[PDB]
């Protein structure tokens, strides 16, 4: 049975990331703007099954559901060429658009208010799919929307799905900007708070350290907001390669997730990815490139006290890789200890080789990406922690707070999170002991 | 396991002699200024592990770091068709490209000032070294940038590495020129107590030396620096001969120092190359002109009244040499005493046969560089130690160290300087004795 996975697009950013990476999909699978499938696709060996529904044309529709409080991108994605990939139905526009205004309560109280016509889409979806596997949320930590009614939905959605896992892909704010939102660190902890008991795996994209990326190994001076969610989409696509190509080991997302997460609430992963360039590498050289700190797309503070370790590492290599020298760059890996692993259990690292696409060109003859679960991820939470301390201290932005039923009386609810990301920021420590 | 090789170029001289030799050094092993290998020199017998680092695009990079204080060498360098063999990440350059003025209390205030820069490459290249043998620093002693800075990281790298080697290419200033550094003496005095302190070996590059070799041999109307520097270039590619071709014996740097620097302090090493031209030498052939004062490329005071020796000669022979043409040349120096070794020790001479690169065409079957340890040497110190005296008790050109915290309340820096020196002459005597 097919192992369907309904991904759904919150807010501005989030759909805008995700039409990226059905664009980015429908380009490996080789299925038209209009939903056609290419002459050169018609015979691909992809499993479009797990992420696209097929339609009756023989077009693959994904499982993609959008949903926006604004119409201007709903309206500007309908309006492209890639219209046809997504079914009409699954987009929900609030015709109200005046947002959540990136505050977490005004998101929340919007997901309150949509509850049933929500709920209503999520059932529907699931009622169209053979085998649903489980429900991808992708959003941003930052806007209104994917952060309050994100977190609305992370609670109904555990409540209504209870045997479905539910994976997010959260767009995590620059650190390195000063946030526009004073509050922003609130709504932030109040939504890693819901992820913290609510959802079963958080990743973090740092845009900050996505726009470091591509001005030092980009050379994007300035990198746009375009540029940073075309490099997400990058990563969201080698995340589904596996889904996309079709092998012989972890070929699904619960023998991924359980080979990864051996701790629920350390289900925090980090992301690598190579190549990153707008040579031929060996099993050893991707093995090396992967492991070069300057090519993590996220920003974690290097705590000099805390003494970070891997949980666990998977890479994933596309392209003709000889598996024995996949073994043999594994073998020298452990004996040159080049990674350091958590202490309290064996170092899980698996390598899966993986054909790329045909449909797809490849200016890379190989490529690679490494995800690893490591506790400086504690630094990341130590500074969303700070920040919510700081605003918190100041009691800044709470006018708001207080005006929204979950703030109204007091903002217990974000400073219950700031404590929870400070423990979980501990907990990784502990992890790193 | 590799055994990496830090090549440091100091300040003016300092960094057009390390230039130079990674030119030679490129030449000799066919790699192009960008670091990749032609195609002639893809077989290079050459290790590249120890003095190259291998980028990810096949491109072999040179393993060293050009530290000035002033801009003029830095920018030359990378204006220059090889800025792209440095790894560019491994650059600090001072932004006050004002230099030291050919002070050495100016120089050691501006590696004071770049103290953290350096001390952070030289981490950086460690822990890209899998079994970094050490450093060798190219500076001058007797200019500002590379005397003062030269003399902080001898010290700092005695300091970091105390176990480890540090050798010097250590330029002794011409003393048959009036140096435009009134306090170029004291700068020599100070650069000669961190090489007889800080430093296991110090191989004295003196300009005069230099200079009328380059005229006397290779027949240069008014010798530039940059011949010179050519010149130094050319033996410090014979120098590295017998790391780029393995051999059976004597494959590592601490075989060669243990031969020869039976005393720590007595660590001055002349530098002697052949030929110095623009007929099959035969091993005896090449011994006679060894023996011959028309190939040392040290200019030593003929002191009458010290009676200098040789303490050891290495000659490293590359090419086309039969064995038993070097066995029946010992044979004959023996027999002819061609050369005075110390009494109360062992003679150290060794030979070293080698091939000549491939790569590099050779009109002569066989070239040689002679490493000498000599007790007139000890002429070349006592006459930076009189240099210095003389400025001092002028109190010539302080004024520009009392302004620099090093010699702005007295110049003990300089005194203790000529007590080291004079205690390393009086140590190459009691040596001689």
């Amino acid at each position: 049975m097919p192992r369907e996975i309904i991904t759904l697009q919150l807010g501005q950013c989030g759909n805008q990331i995700g039409f990226e990476f059905w664009k980015q999909l429908c380009a490996e699978h080789g299925i038209s703007p209009e939903g056609i499938v290419e002459e050169f696709a018609t015979e691909g060996t992809d499993r479009k099954d797990v992420f696209f529904y097929q339609a009756d044309d023989e077009h693959y529709i994904p499982r993609a559901v959008l949903l926006d409080l604004e119409p201007r991108v709903i309206h500007s994605i309908l309006n492209s060429p890639y219209a046809k990939l997504y079914n009409p139905e699954n987009i929900y526009l609030s015709e109200h658009g005046g947002g959540a205004g990136n505050n977490w309560a005004s998101g929340f109280s919007q997901g309150e208010k949509i509850h049933e016509d929500i709920f209503d889409i999520i059932d529907r979806e699931a009622d169209g799919s053979d085998s649903l596997e489980g429900f991808v949320l992708c959003h941003s930590i930052a806007g209104g929307t994917g952060s309050g009614l994100g977190s609305y939905l992370l609670e109904r959605l555990n409540d209504r799905y209870p045997k479905k896992l539910v994976q997010t892909y959260s767009v995590f704010p620059n650190q390195d900007e000063m946030s526009d939102v004073v509050v922003q660190p609130y709504n932030s902890l109040l939504t890693l708070k819901r992820l913290t008991q609510n959802a079963d795996c958080v990743v973090v994209l740092d845009n900050t350290a996505l726009n470091r990326i591509a001005t030092d190994r980009l050379h994007i001076q300035n990198p746009s907001f375009s540029q940073i969610n075309q490099l997400v989409s990058t990563i969201m696509s080698a995340s589904t390669t596996t889904l996309r190509y079709p092998g012989y080991m972890n070929n699904d997302l619960i023998g991924l997730i359980a080979s990864l997460i051996p701790t629920p609430r350390l289900h925090f992963l980090m992301t690598g990815y190579t190549p990153l360039t707008t040579r031929k590498t060996t099993v050893l050289d991707v093995m090396r490139r992967l492991l070069q700190p300057k090519n993590v797309m996220v920003s974690t503070g290097r705590d000099r006290q805390t003494n970070h370790c891997y949980i666990a590492i998977l890479n994933i290599i596309q392209g003709e890789v000889d598996p024995t020298q996949v073994h043999k760059s594994l073998q020298r890996i452990r004996e040159r200890k080049l990674a350091n692993f958590i202490p309290w259990g064996p170092a899980s690292i698996q390598v899966a080789l993986s054909r790329k696409s045909p449909y797809l060109p490849s200016a890379h003859r190989v490529s690679g990406l490494m995800m690893a679960n490591h506790t400086s991820i504690s630094s990341l939470f130590e500074s969303s922690c700070q920040q919510y301390d700081k605003l918190r201290k100041r009691e800044a932005f709470l006018e708001q707070f207080r005006k929204e039923d979950i703030f109204k009386e007091n903002f217990d609810e974000l400073d219950r999170s700031r404590e929870v990301v400070q423990e979980l920021i501990d907990e990784y420590h502990a992890a790193t002991r």
